[PDB]
């Protein structure tokens, strides 16, 4: 109790929410969930190799791509091993395990990367480490240092009756029309049954005091069924709130309830699904209710069926389709691609059908046998699927994911916890397991959970319980890491928002500001700022002290901070400072998602030996409209390269890039590479942005490295037309008006390969894009979500798609500077 409450403070300061608080819950669910998550926490904590956990070797079973193979001579990889300053080069083969390399080092005469908490340990071949593959791709040498493994002790752990509901009335404290209440019984996002009250004049207190008798029987209520209470005006929806009709102990909800309701701001938004109630009881609308009750197959049908099974995830099912899928459900089980369609053809408001559906879930040889399809697995974890067991088979497949892929899918998986009916779920538990098993995963699980907790009232309660359960088993080592980080974030937060209000949005940075900033940065160091702190978007990097002279406020309207830090690691093999941008202004949950998709797109292209050279820079959301961003070194915008010669006077030149590239590459050998890198990076960002529908961008939101690597930024803003940015300046680097060239040919090659590669995972991209808009972008209608199928040319064959994209290139060359110039004209 003495140091159980001191701990519960520690946990609360990390989470950013008090889980033990019971001021905004009307049942035992959050607490029961906390209780429930001890077993799975301890099961994974107990079954945890102390040494492999402590060194968290980042490894992958995927094959070395063909583009990355073809920079190896004769099984030669030169690992430069260090000790104090006695550097020594060793040739090893791709199959050589790190242990063998140590055995043949002491002979011929544990590893850790230089400047990083990243170890090359365990029974894995050297080629199957991600740090190695990173160095190979960027064309760099693999310097390590031999030191003793860190102590694993540091990671120590501490009725046939119809359903009926009385609508007593609603209570809005202050109005500054007529209203009616609508009560829906929902499962997934299909309304089973629906009843409505009569309208009454809108007062601070309306009382109906009426029984809404539904048709559906009480026995036919499925688990995961919501009572969705909605208030309408007079017709517009004003407030909403949800209540699990079947509670977490399989008990029908009964008794008196006074629910504080969520407001509407004028869609598929996952906040609309939440079982949480509005915590702001003072200002929010309230509602008061009472629950008193307590063979063969014809060939033409097979082809109608297979036509349905083949269709995309956003292609709706007619009732004709659904009767067919249902009737031939045992035939539909043999195809895993049918499963979302099939379980969406179930009448969930009938006990008999659900029973049969559960018999259908008893009989799953093929699903279990089948290879992991994440696109298909993911479909079963969205808003459409409320059934505990339908969802749980999906999580089953996720079990077989390796840590590499879990990282790929972690953000979208954390978002999908919102679609879960109950706080305690297989997915919730899955995440807790994989975060406790792996520190890299657990580091990112922390911030992703903290992200939502910090700016989601609808889901902070559920997430906070999950985060608390992670924190209680992640090990004293990391509790300290997370503490140092949080401290540093919250400290640098104060500075950013305080500095932002010290100057007007119209006025730029002045003598007033730069002095004030540098003053505060000096105050913070000598106070209670930790020596080092692990960089959230790259937990390998320990960051040290502020290089205060290099820190500044950026001439923006958002006044973000350009911060630079010394590497706290002494064995770091350079003095290049760690650059981080702190920014209040935009919501970086949107950017995070977009970047996560970019990485998924890189891994899709890796399956077909393609490198399209994207820079998904690090970007974490830390709190409410605050986050930080990785600074890409030696990088500028396309706008500034235009300004460098011309000025701030439109009139865009074509040859101003090539000069900049020839200016910033010492050798012609490197210029060739800096054009090669540009042609890929450009093409990758052309394809990627087109499909996502964020291709039409200002060119100060497009950046480039001095090594030619192009990359888009600031997806917050975007979230007289052109598919994507392919300006005449880019085309001159390719070597073009309106004619072809050696490099522009390979641009169109690379592009088409990239476009067609993505279309091979049409269903994955569609389900991720849908989920992204539902969990991530409050700014969504069906037509927003059903944009992607058009961009991915669903239905069209291989050839029409190849031609569809080439046409989109020709809109860019026909528009030239017209659209980009209109973007500059948006300075009035
Ligand atoms: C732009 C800034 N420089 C940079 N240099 C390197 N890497 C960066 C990486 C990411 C970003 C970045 C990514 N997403 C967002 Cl939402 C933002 N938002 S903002 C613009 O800070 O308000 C920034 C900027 C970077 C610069 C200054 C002056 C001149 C030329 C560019």
């Amino acid at each position: 109790s003495e140091e159980s409450q001191a701990f519960q403070r520690q946990l609360t300061a990390l989470i950013g929410y008090d889980v033990t608080d019971v001021s905004n819950v009307h049942d035992d669910e959050l607490e029961f969930t906390r209780r429930g998550l001890v077993t799975p926490r301890m099961a994974e904590v107990a079954s945890r190799d102390p040494k492999l956990y402590a060194m968290h070797p980042w490894v992958t079973s995927k094959p070395l791509p063909e583009y990355l193979w073809k920079k190896i001579a004769n099984n030669c990889i030169f690992i430069v091993i260090h000790r104090s300053t006695t550097s020594q080069t060793i040739k090893v083969s791709p199959d050589d395990t790190p242990g063998a390399i140590l055995q043949s080092f002491f002979t011929k005469m544990v590893l850790r990367v230089c400047g990083r908490d990243e170890y090359l340990v365990g029974e894995t071949p050297i080629k199957n480490f991600q740090w190695v593959r990173h160095c190979l791709k960027n064309g760099e040498e693999i310097h390590v240092v031999l030191d003793t493994p860190p102590d694993p002790a540091l990671d120590e752990v501490r009725c046939d009756r119809k359903f009926r509901v009385k609508i007593r009335g609603i209570d809005i404290p202050v109005l500054p029309l007529t209203v009616f209440v609508e009560a829906n019984i929902q499962h997934g996002q299909q309304v089973l049954c629906q009843r409505r009250t009569s309208p009454k004049p809108f007062t601070e207190e309306v009382l109906w005091n009426v029984w809404l008798e539904f048709s559906i029987k009480i026995k036919d209520l499925p688990k995961g069924a919501l009572l969705n209470l909605q208030i309408y005006c007079g017709v517009q929806l004003l407030y909403y709130v949800n209540l699990l009709l079947i509670d977490h102990r399989f008990l029908l909800r009964r008794g008196e309830y006074v629910l504080h309701m969520w407001q509407i701001s004028g869609s598929f938004n996952a906040d609309k699904l939440t079982s949480a109630t509005n915590p702001d009881k003072e200002n929010s609308m309230s509602i008061s209710i009472l629950l008193d009750n307590y063979a063969e197959m014809p060939n033409q049908l097979r082809k109608q069926l297979e036509a349905i099974i083949a269709t995309d995830p956003l292609n709706p099912l007619t009732a004709e389709d659904k009767e067919l899928l249902w009737h031939f459900r045992y035939e539909s089980l043999k195809h895993p691609k049918a499963y979302p369609k099939l379980f969406s053809s179930v009448k969930w408001g009938q006990q008999e059908i659900v029973a049969k559906t559960y018999q259908l879930l008893a009989r799953r040889e093929v699903w279990d046998q089948s290879a992991l399809d994440v696109g298909l697995t993911m479909q079963l974890l969205d808003c459409n699927f409320s059934d505990e067991n339908v969802r749980a088979i999906a999580v089953q497949k996720l079990e077989s994911l390796e840590d590499d892929d879990v990282l790929h899918y972690l953000l979208q998986l954390v978002q999908a916890v919102k679609f879960e009916p109950y706080h305690d779920s297989a997915l919730a538990r899955f995440l807790l397991k994989r975060g406790l098993r792996n520190k890299r995963i657990g580091h990112f699980l922390f911030w992703f959970l903290r992200s939502e907790i910090a700016q989601s009232r609808h889901y902070q309660q559920r997430f906070a319980v999950i985060l608390e359960a992670y924190l209680r088993g992640c090990g004293t080592a990391m509790l300290h890491d997370f503490t140092q980080q949080v401290q540093v974030i919250e400290m640098l937060q104060k500075v950013t928002l305080d500095i932002k209000s010290l100057s007007a949005e119209k006025y730029d940075v002045s003598s007033q500001v730069i002095s004030q900033l540098k003053q505060k940065l000096e105050n913070l160091q000598n106070s209670q700022l930790p020596e080092s702190f692990r960089v959230p978007y790259d937990p390998g990097l320990k960051a040290g002290a502020l290089a205060i002279e290099k820190c500044k406020v950026m001439a923006s309207k958002k006044k973000p901070l350009w911060l630079e830090f010394k590497c706290a690691d002494p064995t770091a093999l350079s003095n290049e400072t760690i650059g981080i941008i702190f920014k209040h202004g935009d919501d970086l949950r949107q950017d995070m998602l977009i970047l996560q998709i970019l990485r998924i797109m890189e891994s899709i292209w890796e399956t077909e030996s393609l490198d399209l050279c994207l820079l998904p820079y690090g970007c974490i959301s830390t709190g409410d409209k605050i986050g930080m961003i990785e600074i890409v070194k030696d990088a500028t915008t396309i706008a500034k390269i235009q300004q460098s010669t011309v000025g701030n006077t439109g009139a865009f030149k074509d040859e101003v890039l090539n000069h900049w590239l020839k200016e910033k590459s010492p050798t012609e050998e490197k210029f060739q590479a800096a054009v090669e890198r540009f042609v890929y990076s450009c093409a990758g960002y052309c394809v990627a942005t087109f499909v996502l529908g964020i291709g039409d961008r200002h060119n100060d939101n497009i950046m480039i490295t001095e090594t030619g690597n192009l990359f888009h930024i600031d997806f917050g803003h975007i979230l007289e037309r052109v598919p994507f940015v392919l300006t005449p300046d880019f085309l001159f680097v390719m070597g073009t008006g309106k004619k072809t060239s050696p490099h522009f040919q390979k641009f169109q090659d690379i592009c088409v390969k990239a476009y067609l590669a993505l279309r091979h995972h049409t269903n994955l991209l569609i389900i991720l894009f849908s989920m992204m808009l539902m969990t991530g972008m409050p700014q969504t209608s069906k037509e927003d979500i059903e944009y992607i199928r058009d961009a991915l040319t669903v239905g069209k064959n291989e050839e029409d798609a190849k031609k569809y994209f080439l046409d989109q290139i020709e809109v860019c060359r026909d528009k030239g500077w017209t659209v980009q110039f209109n973007w500059f004209l948006h300075l009035v």
